[PDB]
């Protein structure tokens, strides 16, 4: 193991964030090494009081060190400070304890090849790719770094989230690229592409019957994501996805929260926040929860049933709010069949109490189906 090169070592992250290495470290003592981005220069982290302090490793004459001895190789120096339980520097008095492996998650860049632009996500452009292995197809999250360093932060927190679940309804995580940079989120590819270029595109073609079994696919997944307590707080068309078989998977977790109490608390500064897909209390005092994303449920119906249309046409995002206030909500479209609509209606409860819960909504939309 310590023979083998610093690239393949299990304690080795390359170019994972701050913000990453301080969920990674938990304990006293707890270690990893990186290399940090801006520097050109590797980097051990450790846990100390409490907080990761940062240890530039010196290089000199092909020998790695920090204060004391140098070594021929990072992995040398680290089992030598680890065995020696020396301090990695006198004026701090930092004694490594135990290295922090990396999950199942991490891949190589090396093991993906990036194919086309697909679209455009907020933290950048996303791509389709391959894996080289076995020619299985990716999509490949990317994230500009000229965006500001808090929303960076930011960006591997869909993975962080998608690592927990597996669910017929919810996109499938494949891996991390965080080796080296730039830094990739890979998922699997949907083929069909997002729901709402779908029923623009099928359009008149679409039954009825079809719809309700596509929403009924997405209510089963925002069912699955209450019950693991996660907020996805951007549901929309053009977030969920269509298989080849016409199953509906929900995607674009990057504005997901996972809140044990039900309730996530906005930090208010949030930049194209989807204020149409929103709910009146998430936006008037940024309470987030399970109830607002019925909330953008309601509105996901109507795209579905309108088969695409944009919501609220002849408003501003502004007009949107003050429209909603008064009472305001979107009309019933043609090919919705009354009762559809009458849970969507229900969905756009003002109060967040009188809306139903996903489990409703699944078996009220199944029942519906199952007479068309
Ligand atoms: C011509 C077709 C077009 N296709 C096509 C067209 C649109 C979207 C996608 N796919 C995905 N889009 C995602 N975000 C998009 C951001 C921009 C708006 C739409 C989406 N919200 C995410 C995320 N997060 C994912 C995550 N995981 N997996 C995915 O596939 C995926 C494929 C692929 C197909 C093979 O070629």
């Amino acid at each position: 193991e310590v023979q083998k090169p610093l690239h393949e070592q299990l304690w080795y992250h390359g170019a994972i964030p701050r913000a990453e290495v301080a969920e990674l470290l938990v304990h006293s003592g707890d270690f990893l090494v990186r290399e940090s981005q801006g520097k050109q220069e590797y980097v051990l982290s450790v846990l100390w009081d409490g907080l990761p302090r940062h240890f530039i490793i010196q290089s000199l004459d092909n020998l790695y060190r920090l204060e004391g001895e140098g070594f021929p190789s990072i992995p040398l120096l680290i089992d030598h400070l680890l065995s020696t339980q020396q301090p990695l520097t006198k004026k701090s008095g930092v004694v490594l304890h135990r290295a922090v492996p990396k999950d199942k998650w991490v891949l190589n860049h090396e093991d993906l090849v990036l194919g086309e632009q697909i679209g455009r996500g907020n933290f950048g452009e996303v791509f389709s790719g391959r894996l080289r292995a076995d020619n299985t197809l990716v999509a490949v999250k990317s994230c500009r770094e000229t965006l500001p360093p808090d929303l960076k932060a930011k960006f591997l927190q869909e993975a962080r989230i998608l690592k927990q679940y597996s669910h017929p309804n919810i996109v499938r995580l494949i891996g991390v690229c965080t080796q080296k940079q730039p830094i990739y989120i890979v998922m699997e590819l949907v083929q069909g592409g997002d729901f709402l270029t779908f029923l623009r595109t099928e359009g008149a073609r679409l039954r009825v019957k079809t719809l309700l079994e596509m929403v009924g696919d997405a209510a089963a997944g925002m069912e699955y994501l209450e019950s693991k307590c996660c907020i996805h707080r951007d549901l929309a068309a053009r977030n969920c996805l269509v298989t080849e078989k016409n199953v509906l998977k929900i995607s674009d977790f990057g504005m997901s929260r996972e809140e044990a109490d039900g309730v996530y608390a906005a930090s208010g500064g949030l930049r194209q926040v989807p204020v149409k897909w929103t709910a009146p209390e998430a936006l008037n005092y940024g309470r987030y929860s399970s109830e607002s994303d019925v909330w953008s449920f309601g509105i996901l119906l109507w795209e579905t049933f309108s088969l695409g249309a944009s919501p609220y046409p002849n408003l501003s995002n502004q007009q949107t709010r003050e429209f909603v206030e008064k009472g305001g909500r979107l009309p019933c479209p043609e090919l919705c069949p009354d009762a559809v609509f009458r849970l969507m209606e229900q969905c756009w409860a003002y109060e967040p109490g009188q809306r139903p819960s996903f489990s409703t909504i699944y078996q009220e939309l199944q029942s519906i189906r199952k007479r068309h």
